[PDB]
């Protein structure tokens, strides 16, 4: 039983962890064979911030002018590309505890483990989803740019996120391991708008088949709905459309407590209509959207 | 910027994680140095369980009937003793990758990260409290008990909680390392449950601090109080006392903010008469008794292992 917000191991990611350094800019970076991944504004100075020109910045620098460093040893640097918006060190020696790996772009829904590091050192981990306006809600002080997110699925360490800036908001931008931006975003300290953000529909229903399996079925009703009519309730409250697909995906979870994905969306619906009126689903008093099918699939037996 | 429920790094516990069984019966093993620390019950049968005579069923035993499993690699068992409610297994082969540690027994209300195992592999790691009942709210199946809580304090990681077994109400009961029970629980298959549990009063000062560092201030108010006035209403919630020594401890988040620790109580006095009148403090709908104050202060620092 319980139901927990739940990362990953964090250890084979920890591994991989190392302090970049740039003049007085210093951040983290990720050390994966003889190449080591950073967020590029790790060029920038404080004038540069607001219109930077990264090719002409770094054609200015060679190899001796990046210090990376892992933990005690001084990393020496060989070469230097850029790829989009990451800098690509490559080193002299190739990280010993270098994991099984792949680089992966996520949909926005999809969750990750988060490794939040300050000077190539981990200080925490934390589960969480890219949200529908392509930010993450994250906890992130300044120095702990070039962290990363990703999923471990059997010894296989997916990276998917590399964390560049906060917004306004206090919200988090960043970019996949290939350096493209998750979202409308430019690494420039220009006013750029974080997209009006949405609940994400199918996984509510996944955490609400998540309730069920831990014995709740209290918020239950004996209507169905069209898949249509539902969306139309639904995007009344900020919530995402749910598509064919997302129906398809929660196939399983509706086989396994016998309740239609349809009749969960008007239990859902309901939920919206009225609240909890006290009442808490999985400890919490109101609906969770960061947990994914897959997620609850694997923290939750198969004993209802 | 930012606040999330937190865990530490489970590399240097990830290197610790075993697989012990004695017979059909298999859980997770602590392998510190040359020694394997699990829960006493590996030795009992479901049978045994009703009411077990641990020394009788132990002194039954020789090393070769305990398969200790670190990954691939079969560990030898060379030895075995029992110190309270753990069992401890001497091995053939020291653990390389033993980390510098201490064996504490944490209080209630204080925090540990949680390393989730499934046959001595590790799946997943969350943050919780010891609950002032003394059970936690984790999130265990089948299989998981031998799974150890920490903190980590510079390089030194601080083994607290090991996971014995879950209670009727799906709350979750175990010792401290040296195998001393939280709480007044046995391990035995027999009726327990936990009893009345309150919300942690300091917890929630420390993540409405948290809460007003992040710019949520609209739960503020002019008013104040004195310890007293405010125990009434906490006593009266099922909250834990508040006492001289919490407010102390509040003291670094009170400065940082310069919003007093009786200034803050009146806050919480009226939210919890009053609720919350449809807004949400740090984005949840209840009051949040997990993060301890040095919990809040790490997280809005930043200081790293
Ligand atoms: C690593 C810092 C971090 O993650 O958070 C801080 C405070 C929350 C932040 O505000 N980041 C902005 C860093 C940044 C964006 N564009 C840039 C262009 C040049 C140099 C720097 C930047």
């Amino acid at each position: 039983s319980g139901f927990r917000k739940m990362a990953f191991p964090s250890g084979k990611v920890e591994g991989c962890m190392v302090q970049v350094t740039c003049g007085t800019t210093t951040l983290n970076g990720l050390w994966l064979d003889d190449v080591v991944y950073c967020p590029r504004h790790v060029i920038c100075t404080s004038e540069d911030m607001l219109n930077p020109n990264y090719e002409d910045l770094l054609i200015r620098k060679s190899n001796h002018n990046f210090l990376v460093q892992a933990g005690n040893v001084q990393l020496r640097v060989i070469g230097h590309s850029m790829q989009n918006c990451v800098l690509k060190l490559k080193v002299d020696t190739a990280n010993p505890k270098t994991p099984k790996y792949k680089f992966v772009r996520i949909q926005p829904g999809q969750t990750f483990s988060v490794l939040a590091c300050y000077n190539g050192s981990p200080s925490g981990v934390y589960q969480c989803a890219m949200r529908p306006n392509f930010t993450i809600k994250g906890s992130f002080l300044n120095g702990s740019c070039g962290s990363v997110g990703f999923n471990i699925d059997y010894d296989c360490v997916s990276f998917c996120y590399m964390h560049h800036m906060e917004l306004p908001t206090g919200v988090h931008a960043g970019t996949d391991l290939e350096g493209n931006f998750y979202g409308p975003f430019v690494d420039r300290q220009t006013a750029q708008a974080a997209g009006t953000d949405t609940t994400i529909t199918v996984n509510v229903l996944a955490w609400l088949y998540a309730a069920v399996i831990n014995g709740d079925r209290w918020f239950l009703n004996r209507f169905t709905t069209t898949l249509n009519d539902f969306n139309l309730v639904a995007m009344k409250y900020n919530y995402e459309p749910l598509t064919q697909d997302h129906v398809d995906i929660l196939g399983p979870l509706s086989a396994q407590t016998g309740i239609a994905v349809l009749d969960m969306c008007a239990s859902l619906k309901e939920l919206l209509q009225n609240g909890m009126n006290g009442r808490t689903i999985l400890g919490s008093a109101l609906l969770e959207d960061e947990f994914t099918p897959f997620d609850v699939v694997r923290q939750c037996s198969g004993v209802t």
